[PDB]
DNA sequence: TGCAAAAAACGCATATTCTCTATGCAAAAAACGCATTAATACGAGAATTTTGTAGCTACTTATACAAAATTCAGGAAAATTTTTCTGTATAATGGGAGCTGTCACGGATGCA
């Protein structure tokens, strides 16, 4: 079963240091280089647990 | 239970009279004066005489040389303790002791 890992003790005295210092916040690392829409859900068409992202200007 | 009323007491007529307020007597204190004697103090004399001043004299000390008769600081032996060095001869042939339950971070290497 999905779990939590949320919180609602949540952000407190650790959850600042880690961006006080700046270290890697959730190390995650998207890119942006301007489309940006929906993407149906995953980038294109998505599909069975597809994955990607987004698009609108863009080449 | 209202008084009218009688007798004896209790109130308007003086003797008595007796504490009482009132002056002359008298006796001894006292204090004042006659006063007398003695003592408290003035006068003179020369005697002691201590203090005040000078010079002489004896005691006391200012000072100038220094090795007195005694203290001490090294110097150089011992005296005993202690310290460093050297030496004693069978065989002996690879070292124990915890680290193994912390979470998270930042490089720094290895390993295909």
């Amino acid at each position: 079963f999905e779990r939590a890992k949320t919180g609602d003790i949540i952000q407190g005295l650790p959850r600042i240091e880690e961006l006080l210092e700046a270290r890697k916040p959730k190390e995650a690392c998207i890119l942006a280089k301007r489309g940006g829409e929906v993407k149906v859900v995953y980038g294109d068409g998505d599909e069975a647990i597809a994955i990607k992202v987004i698009e609108s200007n863009g080449v």
